[PDB]
């Protein structure tokens, strides 16, 4: 569940034995953890390919990607050699060999009826706080562009203490403008009008206010 | 139940996060808490309007009014904007967003069968003591003039160590005269006659005595 | 607590021993049960007098008054005879001699700190159901008019299926008009729209509708 | 039950809040506590009248009378005003408003089936020891002259270490002579004959001996 | 405790072994059970003598006297023979030899501190019901006249449905008149009004009515 710290938990990965979330957190970095059913499978492969393609967009935001399945490291690597040779993309982000699903269990990555992970995504910042969560089925690949929009929103949201409208930065109504957290007190309301008159923010109403970054 | 101190309990309100009863008590002030079913409803609105109209009568007695419902602050404020625009009365006293009914539960504001507050009034002084309690139904609006009479009686009652007759200050029998707490001991009885003869009080009997303020 | 059933109970009164609510609900009458601390006290006398000059107003309605203190029957009738002899009114409604507070306690009419009833009013329909409750402290006499008003309000709400505005039938916004129960589905709102055009109800909003009786 | 100390217990009375038995005991005084069903009743009134008439006989023995019922102080006093006006005897001894029968319970003053006291008398000395106990029914008034005989006997009995014959001071056999506690040892028997010869006591037998005061 | 049933019990007396109350209630007679500490003691002798000179007074009424100490039967009859030989009266009522106090204990005739009966009187009707109780200490002999009076009072109350005044039939306010049970409903008071006019009862008040037998 959201807002909880991330379990302090150690993982065997393709790039080494690492400590979570300490390894990313101590480096200022955030990370998007995501789980896939099984190495050497179709949909899963389309997703890995696509992440690699976008790895520098995530990374460039200070956001480290990392995958995970119940498979063992040797089939992880082998499958990644495959993507380098048949799709021609060297996979460059770490993958978790989640042994027996130690961690998957703890994170509710498993669906009803199952002993393998699903299609889960977790976004976790540099203070170890889980920020958002996604569970799609086996039968449907994710969209990393939606997962990308989200993170940017979050980054901005924290950096500027603002909310982001539906579909930001392409909101049909206020475009790429950021939303002012709606006011909750009568005195905070005077701060909204004080701001509208004099032109810092724009306001459909006292609760609905927005500005540019 | 009457005479109990008021639970030390913190509230989110329209005018801010405040502490009850410390906030009023530490200021010398008393307060009349009253609960309503739901923002944006007919009867409830007629009552809020009416309180605003009388807010300076209460306040002038050192008696602060404050409302409460299970609604959230944003619909509180919005509904109050409504009363300012359709009735033309800016609502000026605090309202409690009673989350899930934390507080309502504690105060027995809820009727049999229900998950929303009723039509309750509590009068609570500057030592946090609950002084009186009213529970009317959803289907009937209160009378703030009766709630007003009562408080004045109380104020006077404490200031002068006197009781107030039925319907004071317009008692059919002794008018706006205050009642002498009936004597309970044979020696206290001599103090009644000693007082009647010599003219300080007037007496239908030794238990039934009264005077002017 | 409101909405709840009046406990079945057998009580000793000045007029007989009766079963409540049965005695009144049997006949199809409502009743107002009210409590006073003790016979031969002043405020308590002012309210018995006042009730007796109101008794037929209530009695007209199918509402029966009935009182209660922890005093013995003999004490009661003596007090009633004092009121007869000394003020011109003969008390003509029953009063319950409530041994050791056995009823006062189920209804929790007992204020924090003491072994005697305070000033309580319970109003009960012809089905033994509890419609309204009022706990006033000893130092402040009630106002039998406010209760008269409340009962009138109640009887109306039930017979016409309506609600009542602050201080009805003298409300500041609509005098003695009845309020229509707020529309609470999209379908009920249109029901309102179509009723406004067709002058069957006037409206401040789709949720604020009233009418003449 | 006899011989027990009297419960240390505080009472609201007509003459004030007092502490029992400390209040009488600390003053050297004894007291006769007696209970009556209800203020304003026939038999009970005949008894109160009669006690007042004899109050100076009891008091003169250092024996303070005090009454008690479950009624409240205001009806106590009121009923006493009655006796002053219709019989013309100001009642001058304290009466207990035994709230809910706190004390009556403790003393077994209540009969089978009942929530009111009966016709009980307790004699209790200046060391708090209960000396004697009487329970008559509702339907029969006491005899204060029998209760008076008894106390005198007791007073004398303690002052002189003697027993009192049936009906003292008008015993058919030995008149107002006091009885010598029958001897219980062979050596104590020699003290009886030693006393008969030489004329201090008179003796029907060695166990049955008596003398004048 | 009064109003309660006399425990069923089989006792060894000087006249036989009998079952109580059965032996008396069977025949339709009442009985006075009384206890003394011990045979061959002085006060105890003065009261046995006195009872025997009263026995036919009681016996006339359907009241049977019966005594009890913790002494063995042989001891008892020896004592009775001493009273015969030494004072002219032959004891002619039974006396219970109560082994180890087995009955004295159920009736709790045992005073705080000791293993022997004191001076107790229980009066019991022909239905085994306990009408009055009296616990006198050893140092003070009883007055068989007061008990004679009490029993007379009782028998009357039952046969005529009345109550009795202080010290009846020599009451200071009405001699040997009977008291009418206080009217306790508004209807019973009128019943009294109409009986006074029509000279069937005299009255100090509606609650204080008497009559000749």
């Amino acid at each position: 569940v959201i807002g909880e710290k991330f379990p302090e938990v150690e993982v065997k990965t393709t790039h080494g034995v690492i400590k979570l979330p300490d390894y990313f957190a101590e480096q200022g970095k955030w990370f998007v953890l995501f789980s896939h059913p099984a190495d050497f499978t179709p949909v899963c492969t389309t997703e890995f390919y696509a992440m690699q393609k976008r790895v520098d967009q995530f990374r460039e935001l200070g956001v480290e990607p990392i995958g995970l399945s119940v498979d063992q490291v040797f089939s992880h690597i082998k499958w990644m050699e495959w993507i380098k040779e048949n799709l021609g993309e060297e996979i460059t982000f770490p993958v978790i060999a989640d042994d027996r699903g130690e961690l998957a269990d703890k994170l509710g990555m498993i669906p009803s009826g199952a002993t393998i992970t699903a299609r889960a995504v977790f976004i976790v910042d540099d203070k170890g706080i889980i920020r958002a969560i996604v569970y799609y089925p086996a039968e449907v690949g994710r969209d990393w562009d939606e997962i990308l929009r989200l993170v940017k929103a979050l980054k901005v949201s924290d950096e500027k203490g603002v909310a982001l409208p539906h579909k930001w930065p392409n909101n049909e109504l206020i475009g790429d403008k950021a939303i002012v957290p709606p006011a909750s007190t009568v005195d905070e309301v005077k701060q909204r009008e004080e701001a509208k008159a004099k032109g810092e923010i724009e306001c459909y109403d006292w609760w609905f206010c927005y500005k540019k970054l």
